[PDB]
C-alpha cells in the first residue's frame, strides 16, 4: 500500500489498526475540544462587558480565535472518524482511503490565526515601558508565520522522510525561541507599574504561555519520543498526540484568554 | 464477531439486535435530550438580566453547560442511529459496523466541562462563612476530574472485564462521596445569612443534587442491577441507561440551573 | 415483509408504494413546520422589549418552544425523506430501510417539553382569582405528562395491535378533558378585571387552544377515521396526518404565542 | 422510466441530462439565492435602530421572510446536487433516483409565509386613508394563500396534464390579479400626505413589485414559453427557471425589504 | 473520460491525480478560508459601535461580506474534498465524478455580492467632493456585474476552449480597468480635506485594493502563466490557484474591512 507524504497515524490505521479504546478515545478528545472553543466563545462575548471600553478588544480576540478553534477541531473531529472503519473479522478500526488520509495539518494553518491574535491581544491589556508596540507586534507576526508555515511542510515528511521533518522542525524551533523571548519582555514591562495582584496573574500567564506553547513542538515529535520502533510509535502514540493537542489547545487559548480578562478587570 | 473493549450496546446489537421500540425509543430520548440543551441555552441567556450583576456569572455557566451538553447529546444522537441498521428479514435493528461501535465515553469526557462548572457556579450565589472560595473550589475540581477519569476507563471493561470495571468504579465513588461532603458544607454555610426562602430553595437543590448525580452511577452499573443475565442485560438495560441518563442530564443541568436563577432572585 | 410494532406509513410504503405527490407533499409540508418554527423564534426574541417586563417571560417560553419545535420538525424532515427511495421501474418510493421506519414518536417525547410551557405561559399574563397558581400549574404539568406518555405507547401499535391503540389512547384522553378544563377556568379567570379588547383577545385564545389541541387526537386516530380499509388507510392517510401534525403545530405554538403577546401589549402601560 | 407527476427538471436530467455548464450554473444560481438571505436577514436586523420604533415591524417581518428564503434555497440547492449524478461515459449530469426527483414545490408552501410577510408589512409603513387596515389584510391573506395553493396543484402536471397546470395557473392568476388590485390602492393612498421623495421610493416599490411579482409565473410557465418542444424545453429552460426564480426572489424579499426600509427612514 | 466545459483541476485529478500534499494543501487554505470569514463577522458586528453612527454603515456591509463569502468557501471547501477520492495503489486523489465535477464559478456568481458591497461601503466613510455618490455607485455596480458576468461565462471554457476562454477575459479586464479608475478619484476625493492620518490609512487602502484585486484575474490566468504543459499545468498549479484566491479573499475582504474601519475611526 502506497500512502506517500502522509501523518503516522495512517500507516498505524493502515498496519496495526485502532482498539476500540484508542479509536473512540481519539473521537471524544477531538470532541471535547470543539465543544470547550464553542462554550469559551459564549463566555467572552458574555464578560466583554465586565472590563473598561480600553480592554475590551481582549474579548473580541479571544472570541476570534474561539471561532477559529471551533470550526477547525470540528473538522478534524469528523475527519477521523470517517478515515478509520471498523474490521468485525479482527475487532480493530483500519485506515478507509474513502474518507481521505487523516493529516494533522488542518491545525497548523489555523494557527496563521490563533498564534498572530493570542500574541496580539496581550498588548490590549499590558502597557509597555520600554519596547515600542508597532514593533513587538510586527516581530510576534512576522516570527510566528514562518514558525507555522516551517512546520506545516515539515510535518508532511515525519514519515516518508525523517531528515527534512527534523530540518524544518529544528528552523521552525528558531523563531518560536524569539517568540519566548519577545514574550518574556512584554511580561516584564507590563509587571511594571501595576498591583502586585495584576503581577501574580501575569506570573501565572508566563508559566501558562510557557507550558501550553511547548506542548505543540511535544505534539510534533510525539511518535518519536520513544526513538525508532518505540512504544510511542503506536496507537498510543497517536492517543498521546491529540491529548497533547487538546490540552495545549484549551490552556493556550481559552485558559490564557480567562487569565487575561481577570488581569483586565483588576486594572479596571 | 469480535468487538473487544466494547460497551453492552453493542453486544445486545450484534447478537439478539433491536425492535423498533427499542431503537426508536433510544433515538427519541436522545433527541429531547439536545432539543431541552438548546431551549436552556436559550432561557439562561434570556434571563441574565432578571438578576443583580454579582448573580450573572451563575447565568453565564449554566449557558456553558448548555454549550457542552447540546453539542455532546447531539453527537450522541447521531452516534446512536448510524451504529444500528434495519434488517428486513427479521424486523430489527442490529450493529452496522460501518457507523462506527456506540460509546457511552463521549458523555463521561464532556463531564470535565459540565460537573467542574456545576459545582463552581453555585459559589457564585450562595456566600460561604467558614469554608475558603479557592479551597472548596480546588476540591471540588480535583475530585471531580479524578471521579471522571476513573470511570471513564471502567466504562471500556463493562463486558470485556467485569472486575477492571467494579474496581474503577469503586475507585470513582470515593471521589463522588467527597463531591457529596464538601457540597453538604457549602449547602450548610450557604443558608447562614438568607431569608427562610432562600433557604427553602436551598435545601431542594441538595435534594435535586444528591437523587440526580446518583443516577449517573445507576447508569454505570444499569446492565448488571438484575445480576448476570438478569432482565436488564438486554435491550431493555439499554432503554433503561439512555432515559436515566437524560433524566440526570436534565435534573442535574437544567433544572438546577432554573432553581440558582430564583435563588438569585429571592437574594437580588 | 416483519416491520412489528410500526407506525402505518411504512406498510404503506412497503406495500402500495408512494407517489411523487405523496412523498413530495409530506417533504414540503415537514419543511415549511420546522421554516415556521425558527421565524417564530426570530419574531419572539426581536418583540420581547414590546411588553412590560412582567410580561416577557411569556415572550422566551415561546422562545424555548420554537426551538423545541424547530430542532423536532427538522429531524422528523430528515426521517422521511431517509426512509422511502424511488424505484424507477414502477415510479413510486418505497420503503428504505437502511434509512430507519419512519416514526411519529419523535413528536410525542418533545411535546414534554411544549404542552407543559404552553400551558404554563399563559399564567404569566392572565391573574387567577378563585384558583391556585400553584395548583394549577401543577395540575397542567401532571395531566400534560400522563396525557403524552400513554399517547406514545399507544401509537407504537397503531398497527400491531388496534386493542392496545384504542385502551392507550382513550385513557389519553381523559388527562386532555381534564386540561380543557383546567383551561376554561383560566381563561375564565383571566378575562375577569381587564378591558373588553382584553377579553376579546382571551376569547379567540380559547377557541384556537380547543381547535388546535383537537387536531393531534385527529392525527392519533386518522388511518382510522374512515374504517379498517378505508379510504384514509393509504398515502392520502399519511399525506393527511402530516399536514394536520404541521396545521395543529402553527396554530398550537406560533399563533397562540402571536395572540398571548398581542394580550400582554393591551395589559401593557 | 415511470416518472409519473414530476417536474420538467427529471424528464430532461433522465432523458438528455445536463451539460456541465447547465448543471454548474443551477447549482451556482440556487447557492447565490440562499447566501442573499443570509446577508439580508444581518442586515434587516442590525439596522433595526436606524427608524422609529413604528416602523420596526417592518425590519422584523424582512427578517422573518430571509429565515424562511434561507431555510428553502438552502433545502433546495442540497435537492438540486443530489437528484442528479456525473455519467462519465458521456460527460453529462443524469437524473439519480436515490436522491429523489426534483420538486420546485419547495418554493410553493414557504410562499405561505413570505407572500402573506411581504403583503403584511408594507402597512406598517404606509397609512391608508379611504381602506381599512383589517379589510386589507385579510383580502392579501385569503387571495395570497389561494393563489400560493392553486399553483402548488397545477405544477404537479407541467408534464403528465398540460390541461390540468394551465386550469390551475388560471385560477391561481384571477387571485394575483385581486393582489395587484389592491396593492395599488394601497401604494396610491400611501402616497397622499407624504414628502415627494416617499412619493418617488412609494413609485419604485410598486415598479419592483409588478416585475418580480409577475416572474414567478413566468417560471411557471418557463418551459413551454417557445410551445411544445421548444428552445426552452431543454436544460436552457432548465437554467432560465432558476434564474429567473433568484431574480424574483431577491427582487421580491430583500430589495423590496431596502426600499421599505429606505421609506420608513425617510418617513421618521 | 469525457468532461467538457470543465475547470482544468478535473483534467489534472482525472489524468496525473493529486499527491497527498496537494490534495490535504488545497483542503487546509480552503478551509482556513471560511474559518477566517467566521472569525472577521464575528469582528465587525463586536465593533460596530466604536464609530459615529454614520460610518456604521461600513461594519454592517463588511458583515454582509463575510456571511456571503463564508457561505460560499464553506461550500466550496466541501466541493473539494467530495471530488477527488484516493487510490490505495497508486497513493493519488483522482476524480471521483460521484461528487460532481470541481468548479470555481461557485466564488464568481457571489462575487455579485462581494464585488457591488466592497466598493459601495468605501462611499460611507469618504466624502466626494467634484463627483456625483450616485454616479460613482452605478458605475461600480455596472462594472462590477459586467466584469463577473463575462469572466463566469470565460473560466467555463478554461480547457475546452482556450480562445473563448482568453476573450471573455480580455473583455472582463476593460470593465476592471473602468473599476480601478472610479476608485483612483475616489481616494484622491476622499484625501483632500482630512487630517494626515486618514490620508496615510486611504493610500494603504489603494495599495492593498490594487493588488489583491489583480490576484483574480492571476488566479484565472494560472494554469497558463507558465505556457501550454508549463510547471503550472500541474497539480502545482491547482495549489497556487486555491493558495492565490484565499490571499486575495482575506486582503480584499477583511484586512480591507479593518482599514475602513480604522480610517472611520479617525475621522470620528
Ligand atoms: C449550534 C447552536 C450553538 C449556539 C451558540 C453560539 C454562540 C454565539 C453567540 C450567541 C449568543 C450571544 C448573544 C449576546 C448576549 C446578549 C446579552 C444580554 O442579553 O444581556
Ligand atoms: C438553531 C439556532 C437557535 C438557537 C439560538 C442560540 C442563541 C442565540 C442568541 C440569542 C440571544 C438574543 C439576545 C437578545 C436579547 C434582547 O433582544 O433583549
Ligand atoms: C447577527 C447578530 C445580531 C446581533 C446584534 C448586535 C448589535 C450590537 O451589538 O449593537
Ligand atoms: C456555529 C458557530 C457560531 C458562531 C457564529 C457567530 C456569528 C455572529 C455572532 C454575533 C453575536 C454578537 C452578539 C452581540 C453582543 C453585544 C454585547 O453583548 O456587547
Ligand atoms: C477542560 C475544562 C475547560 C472548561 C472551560 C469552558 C469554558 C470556559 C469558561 C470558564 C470561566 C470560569 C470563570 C472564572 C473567572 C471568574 C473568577
Ligand atoms: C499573518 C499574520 C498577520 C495577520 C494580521 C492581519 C490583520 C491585521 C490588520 C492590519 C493591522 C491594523 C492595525
Ligand atoms: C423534560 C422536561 C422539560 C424541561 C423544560 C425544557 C427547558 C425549559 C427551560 C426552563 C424553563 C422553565 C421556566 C422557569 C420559570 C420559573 C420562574
Ligand atoms: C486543596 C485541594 C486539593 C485536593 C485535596 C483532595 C482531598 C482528598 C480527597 C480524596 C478522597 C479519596
Ligand atoms: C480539570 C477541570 C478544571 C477546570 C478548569 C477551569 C479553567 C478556568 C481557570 C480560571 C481560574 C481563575 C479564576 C479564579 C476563580
Ligand atoms: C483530559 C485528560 C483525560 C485523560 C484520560 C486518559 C485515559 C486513557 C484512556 C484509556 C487508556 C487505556 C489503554
Ligand atoms: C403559515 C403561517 C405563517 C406564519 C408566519 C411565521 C411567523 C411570523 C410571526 C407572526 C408575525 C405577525 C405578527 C404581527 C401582529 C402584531
Ligand atoms: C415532565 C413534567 C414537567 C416538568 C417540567 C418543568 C421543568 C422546570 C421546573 C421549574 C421549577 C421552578 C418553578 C418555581
Ligand atoms: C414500552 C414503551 C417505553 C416506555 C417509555 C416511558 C416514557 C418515559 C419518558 C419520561
Ligand atoms: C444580487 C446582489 C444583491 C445584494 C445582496 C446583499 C443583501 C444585503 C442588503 C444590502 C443592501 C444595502 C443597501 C443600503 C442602502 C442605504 C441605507
Ligand atoms: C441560521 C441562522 C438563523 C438565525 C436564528 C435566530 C437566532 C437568534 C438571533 C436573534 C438576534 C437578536 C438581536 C436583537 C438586537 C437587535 C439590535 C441590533
Ligand atoms: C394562511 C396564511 C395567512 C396566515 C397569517 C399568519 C398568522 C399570524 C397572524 C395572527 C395575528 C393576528 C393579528
Ligand atoms: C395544501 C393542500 C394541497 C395538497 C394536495 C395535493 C394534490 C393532491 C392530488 C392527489
Ligand atoms: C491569515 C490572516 C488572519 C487574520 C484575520 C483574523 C480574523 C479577522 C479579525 C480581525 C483582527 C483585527 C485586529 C485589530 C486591529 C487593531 C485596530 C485598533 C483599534 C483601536
Ligand atoms: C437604494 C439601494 C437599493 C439597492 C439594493 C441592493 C442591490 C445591489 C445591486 C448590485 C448589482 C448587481 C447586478
Ligand atoms: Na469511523
Ligand atoms: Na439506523
Ligand atoms: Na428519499
Ligand atoms: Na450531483
Ligand atoms: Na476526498
Amino acid at each position: 500500500q502506497e500512502l506517500g507524504n502522509a501523518n503516522f497515524e495512517n500507516f498505524i490505521g493502515a498496519t496495526e489498526g485502532f482498539s476500540e479504546i484508542a479509536y473512540q478515545f481519539t473521537s471524544h478528545i477531538l470532541t471535547l475540544g470543539y465543544a470547550v472553543m464553542l462554550a469559551g466563545l459564549l463566555y467572552f462575548i458574555l464578560t466583554i462587558k465586565n472590563v473598561d471600553k480600553k480592554f475590551q478588544m481582549s474579548n473580541i480576540l479571544s472570541a476570534v480565535v474561539m471561532v477559529s478553534a471551533f470550526l477547525l477541531l470540528y473538522a478534524q473531529a469528523q475527519n477521523w472518524t470517517s478515515s478509520f472503519t471498523f474490521n468485525e473479522e479482527v475487532g480493530r478500526y483500519f485506515l478507509d482511503p474513502s474518507g481521505d488520509l487523516f493529516n494533522n495539518g488542518y491545525r497548523y494553518l489555523n494557527w496563521l490565526i490563533d498564534v498572530p491574535m493570542l500574541l496580539f491581544q496581550i498588548l490590549f491589556v499590558v502597557s509597555l515601558t520600554t519596547s515600542k508596540f508597532s514593533s513587538v507586534r510586527n516581530q510576534f507576526w512576522f516570527s510566528g508565520a514562518m514558525m507555522i508555515i516551517t512546520g506545516y511542510i515539515g510535518q508532511f515528511y515525519e514519515v516518508s522522510n525523517l531528515t527534512a521533518f527534523l530540518v524544518w522542525g529544528a528552523i521552525s524551533s528558531a523563531f518560536f525561541f524569539h517568540i519566548l523571548w519577545v514574550m518574556k519582555k512584554v511580561i516584564n514591562e507590563g509587571k511594571e507599574g501595576i498591583s502586585p495582584a495584576g503581577q501574580k496573574i501575569l506570573s501565572n500567564i508566563w508559566i501558562l504561555f510557557l507550558i501550553s506553547w511547548t506542548l505543540y513542538p511535544g505534539a510534533y515529535l510525539m511518535p518519536y519520543l520513544t526513538g525508532v520502533d518505540g512504544f510511542l510509535y503506536s496507537e498510543d502514540g497517536v492517543m498521546a498526540r491529540q491529548l497533547v493537542y487538546t490540552i495545549a489547545d484549551v490552556s493556550s487559548k481559552v485558559i490564557y484568554g480567562v487569565l487575561l480578562g481577570n488581569l483586565a478587570i483588576t486594572l479596571s
